[PDB]
């Protein structure tokens, strides 16, 4: 049905921020540069191309802006670019000084397929320090109605929206430079009114620290407004009478940098990026206070003129111009990952500390298998007790038998907790014979482990620490009730499996426990990293897409297939030797995804529904029915399986 | 004149339906809705009100925010709309729908191949067992239009649906909690000229809650000189934390016309013939009704009026109404004794 | 420090609805009646006295209302009422035809301690059937400003509020008869604006069916507005030229009837009642859609004028003119209780049915002890299976003896019964754990108890896995409330809990109801009867802890409020009503000391100790309008909190005996 490989068909929109070569006072030369860059955007299958402030005239020309021949030439060049846009795909947004009523305004001219769609005046004209804009130009705020551009009255003003009738997640607002620097930017209101993609044309002469100011405000704009922010500054060609120009271009999306270009380039540059319109749709759907803010400013947000146009974007394979991280829960950037780990660890630990204070410092009872989960849980328990001034011997670690085991006893001893072994085999057998008895034997044991721990907890003034992690909660990979699903407080509940290993190796690298302790933990890593329905790399990927954005299955398959299909494309996080770096085909992704939707939406909720306490960890979510995930325990996943059948190719 | 025609005598055949909900499965909800609407059509009915969030299931919590859920809701809606081309009654069907930034708790009014309007729930309970503001936006103060499969249809809380060939039939829709607030959307709608008030309800069943539904639906109808048509969710809604009784009922000016079995096994319909002339006549005589309108002129004059033609049956289709032999002498013994 | 026995000090307000003797055309005489009834209200410590429409003239005097001497007589009778109210405690609300600008208005004069607070014209004048009010009277809808009464300009119009300054939960709004019959009543907007007590003055000539109409609309107003509604109609003395009067008076609170007087009385009558202003406060506090409605009509609601007065109510013991039931979950009225039970039962059954449909009809594993709870859950599970067309033998019931009723019921029902002796496994576990009992020591501590409790659950869960079933929860709401259960492995844990939303006090009555319906038959009836007759005294009487549960769960009332209520309900066994099924013997009274003691235990256990077991709760339906305790639903709280402030409120506010 759908062309699976089409970014557009997956709700992406391609955008370009362009920096052209300026020829100050020569609009025909500026236009030829623009047209050439636009032709490259067209070839890239871009929906949108933003150029710098006053593109057609040059920003830096001062009183030359007031010359009849300057203004006339600007107009003629403009008409030719509109004629030339008949055969171009993208909306072009080009800056121009245009006469309207008494003055010239600093405008962006929004151009698509042989017509001008609208003309947006700069709202705020800096008349301070190096800037002199009120001398030549009129402010645009409050101006409405229309402007005559080549025998056509087109919308004119700061209340304008350019909505694609065939791509409803793409709604464009345009503002100009200084417009984003003021306490109440025009783009803020345009976001509340429906704009999803915010364009900024800049001149912006460059100064020590100014690129940092542009970033601060483009970034936070994109985050606070749940939007893409597309930004172009002026470059080479501009006058250096008093200023210099760096040509910076950048594309932001909900606080995250999608693309940015070389500063001080020799020649023209572009940022091109695929903006995920569903990601924006998803954040807005969920943050109700965004809409609350709209209704508060209802008169202000309801008067925008919506201007429709049809994009007819390309339907075929044009690749994906986007970084798609293999591990949404594990950033491939080392400094970023180090920070993620520091926070995850301190979250779990402080989550436990409070519990423990509240219970007047119980013993901590914990089943330890030599596994990644219970190991890391033990560390957390230990640091918590240390921080609270509590004897590590009040941690009661139990091996509960019915290889990896050796690690458990080593770590316990290395840390100096209280270690003990209870053999559950005979209770297991008594139970099995009483019941009238593979699968079965394993349930009885897992159950009895929990049973003993809970009873030991009763006996010794303790609480049972849970050890199951987020990925297991997600998939229903636990024994429910009397089983490892149950505890008094679960420290690993909000930590996905893909992140646990990284957390342990963070603790090792911190090395604040012993050198002895580091050795046993490294051993755990080596023994353990070498639950069989899916690689957790894949199921944690899908978990993120669902928990955070509620994305559809085919949308998930596409992103994962882009992140995972080629082993040597994109980045990997640290602690991955080149022989532990796998590929997954679409068929693989599709298979594991079918299992995912079935187990996540239908099978597993009842287990999450009666969940012990524990802290949320990841911006991506947790799975607490008191927090991030309210769902029925009694629902089919037919809908999602059906979506897979119809939308995702078998190979 | 066809003497034996209920329609020609100023009656409107109205139906409140409780379907079988399959949570998170819109196509199956649309199947249960379509089946029941054909039954209504056969009965010569002019209106079929279904439960809150008919197409999704009311009780699915954050599954409401899942993209595949919403896509399937919309595809099911479009198919329902397509099927009504041949169906006599106006269908009033709940759906979670995207508009602007959020999803709304909506009722979609469907007649003969087209959508007539889309009505957001005004007040979203977010207390006790209700969590509606977490997933859904308030509809109060919303106007303008909404894009439903290639048409821009009216969207908002100020809509009236008037049968151009049956003037006593003027339809207003509100949703569950909308009738429980001091100043219901429907009280203003009646002053504006609505004679038939629909309510789609989710309404998890609790000890006493049917008495509450009763009191407010009956007192609404009496206070507003209207028929009031109520339909609650039943079997199929998630029982993770709640139970559902699928109550449906039809009031007219304080009188109960029809009601269905609570906790039924299977689908149930209340069906009743509303005397629009009764309503007309009480309105004509009670001047203080219209005085109240004039006091809230701006409120009541702003309502938008969508016209449709019913083309109801001409013939003898019986009369789904209890007409007492002695208007002055109640047949019910307890009531007669009170009198 | 408070006077614990003062209803005023617990957030009550005493309201009175009065019907007086009409002498038509004779205000001095209507005044004299009013005054006499006002003094009786004062004596009763009432803060409000509402009289019938046009109290001072007679409602039915028609064009006599246009007579100069009538109008003059009225005005002088009012000024005299006002002078007398100097020494009266209640706000008086009194009907009168009054001259303002070009006309006479059908007004309500709100009077208090020697001053008029405000005059409220009838918004809406019926001029149809037997009513002709537009002929003599002008509409009040949307008039404002002031009116001169006895040398004072006083608020006049339909947007007035009388807010008591020493009684913040008493804010009065007044309307008049037909005002409450129109789609958009004056008083609906005034409730949004902040009125807690809605007064209505009626003439209301009586007619077949009309008293039901008054009730339908005053009751639903009180319900929809989260308000008290105080209603008074004219009776004897009105003109019977074309009409008759029944002098009906009534007080509604939030949809409930507080009081009502005799219809067609010989002589004057009053409904006096204590309105709980905290019940109203708590209800408003929780239904945010009420506030959402106010913000939607912000212009309407913010326009209101607020007039203050110091009520200065009596500080002492003046009783409680209120019916406080012993069992908030168990209505004393037997047809009401029959209704609750029908509903409880069908809620439990349908909830479980849906669970079973959803899992393609698993087997049903249930631990049966012969107790009330498990007995009831078995019955519920049997009905679920029947309704779904599933064999009763797919219920797998287990007696689990540790260190007759169940087996008899199981066999009578025709379910699959089995005994599993947990003793040997308990022994083995206690030894493995090194418990003193495994070496002979009679240490019957929590672990000893829990090892057994836990093993019962462990067994059932493994049966469930082995046999393709689900374990039914058996614990009831009162146990969830107190944490009287074994957490995690044990008791507290199941695949689906049918009794989760049902409090203990309600359970026996459900069984009674099952026997009465007779649907299961003679033998089942008999065994169930037997279970009732054969069938934790350190958490206190469940009757007391359910009383406390309701106040906290529904209203969040402070502890001294709950003590007050419980004491009033439970102090004297011979006073008030009991539900069906309490033989005279089975009828305890509780002292303040008893009530206080168990409340201390409630707050500690409920707010502090027990939340953690509630926090990881299996699925099950909510049952009671009082609330349920699911952490995904009615009760969201921390698992790590102390109850210090509640225990401290008890020390300061509740006398020790
Ligand atoms: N919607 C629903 N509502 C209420 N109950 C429902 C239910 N769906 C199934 N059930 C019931 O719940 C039970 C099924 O749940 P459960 O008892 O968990 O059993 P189940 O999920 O079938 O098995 C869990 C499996 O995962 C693996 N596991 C287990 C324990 C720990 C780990 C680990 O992380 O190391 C892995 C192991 O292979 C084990 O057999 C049955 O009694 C079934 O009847
Ligand atoms: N806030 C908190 N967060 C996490 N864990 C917490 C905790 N507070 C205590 N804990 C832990 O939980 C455990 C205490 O809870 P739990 O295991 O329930 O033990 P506990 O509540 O101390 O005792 C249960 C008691 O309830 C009574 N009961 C139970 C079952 C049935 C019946 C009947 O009459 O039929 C009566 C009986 O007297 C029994 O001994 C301890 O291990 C404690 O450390
Ligand atoms: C974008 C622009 O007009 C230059 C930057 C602005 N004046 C600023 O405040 O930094
Ligand atoms: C929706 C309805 O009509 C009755 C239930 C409602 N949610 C309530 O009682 O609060
Ligand atoms: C006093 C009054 O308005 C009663 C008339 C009312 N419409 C009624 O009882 O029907």
């Amino acid at each position: 049905s759908m062309n699976f490989y089409s970014a557009y068909q997956h709700g992406f929109v391609r955008v370009a921020a362009c920096t052209h070569h300026t020829t100050i006072g020569d609009p025909a030369a500026n236009a030829a540069s623009v047209l050439d860059m636009a032709r490259a955007c067209h070839d890239d299958g871009a929906a949108l191309a933003v150029f710098p402030e006053l593109t057609l005239s040059g920003y830096s020309i001062e009183d030359v802006l007031l010359q009849d021949s300057l203004l006339d030439a600007v107009e003629d060049a403009l008409l030719d670019l509109v004629t030339e846009s008949a055969d171009l795909l993208p909306v072009l947004v080009v800056g121009a000084p245009l006469r309207h009523r008494h003055r010239i305004y600093n405008t962006a001219v929004v151009i698509h397929r042989g017509a001008v769609l609208g003309v947006v005046p700069k709202s705020y004209l800096p008349t301070y320090r190096e800037f002199y804009e009120r001398r030549q130009m009129a402010p645009g705020d409050g101006e409405r109605g229309t402007i005559r551009i080549g025998g056509a009255d087109v919308a004119f003003g700061t209340d304008l929206l350019f909505a694609a009738s065939d791509l409803p997640g793409f709604v464009l607002h345009v503002e100009i430079c200084e417009d984003m620097f003021v306490p109440m930017p025009p783009s803020a209101e345009a976001a509340l009114a429906g704009a999803t993609v915010l364009a900024n044309l800049s001149g912006s002469p460059i100064t020590i620290g100014r690129a940092e100011d542009r970033r601060l405000l483009a970034r936070s704009a994109s985050a606070r407004c749940l939007a893409a922010y597309v930004y172009a500054a002026a470059g080479e060609g501009e006058s250096t009478t008093d200023l210099a120009w760096d040509g910076q271009t950048m594309i932001w999306e909900n606080g995250a940098l999608l693309a940015e270009s070389e500063r001080f380039p020799k020649g023209v540059r572009r940022s091109v990026a695929d903006v995920d319109t569903e990601l924006l749709r998803s954040e807005r759907l969920r943050m109700g206070t965004f809409d609350d803010n709209r209704r508060h400013h209802r008169e202000l947000t309801e008067s925008f003129r919506r201007i429709d146009f049809a994009l007819d974007p390309p339907a075929g394979d044009i690749g994906l111009l986007r970084e798609v991280e293999r591990f949404p829960f594990v950033p491939a950037d080392p400094q970023r990952l180090q920070q993620d780990c520091y926070e995850a660890y301190n979250i779990q630990v402080s989550g436990l500390e409070q519990r423990l204070r509240a219970l007047d410092y119980p013993k901590v009872v914990i089943g330890v298998s030599g596994g990644l989960d219970s190991t890391h849980a033990l560390i957390v328990a230990t640091h918590a007790m240390d921080r609270e001034g509590r004897p590590r011997s009040d941690i009661l670690a139990f091996a509960l038998p019915g290889h990896t085991k050796n690690n458990a006893i080593k770590l316990a001893r290395a840390l100096g907790v209280t270690f003990s072994e209870i053999d559950i085999g005979d209770t297991a057998r008594l139970m099995l014979h009483t019941i009238g008895h593979d699968v079965t034997f394993e349930n009885v044991q897992a159950g009895l482990r929990t049973d003993y721990l809970f009873r030991i907890a009763n006996q010794r003034g303790g609480i049972v620490l849970g050890t199951g992690d987020l990925s297991e909660l997600a998939l229903g990979w636990s024994t429910y009730g009397v089983g490892d699903q149950m505890s008094h407080y679960n420290v690993n509940a909000g930590v996905p499996k893909t992140l646990i290993q990284h957390l342990i190796r963070w603790v090792i690298s911190a090395g604040e426990f012993g050198e002895k302790v580091g050795e046993v933990l490294q051993s755990v890593l080596d023994t353990e990293i070498t639950a069989k329905v899916g690689p957790f790399a894949l199921q944690d990927f899908s978990l993120f897409q669902v928990l955070r954005y509620g994305f559809r299955p085919s949308k998930i398959a596409f992103l994962a297939w882009h992140a995972w299909n080629d082993a040597e494309r994109g980045n990997w996080p640290p602690g991955f030797p080149k022989s532990e770096r796998p590929s997954y085909s679409l068929a693989e992704i599709r298979h594991w995804l079918q299992i995912f939707v079935q187990r996540f939406y239908s099978f597993s909720q009842f287990k999450r529904s009666a969940l012990p306490n524990g802290p949320k960890v990841s911006h991506g979510g947790a799975l607490s029915p008191r927090g991030d995930w309210r769902a029925p325990s009694d629902m089919s996943a037919r809908i999602w399986l059906d979506q897979i059948d119809r939308e995702v190719p078998k190979g």
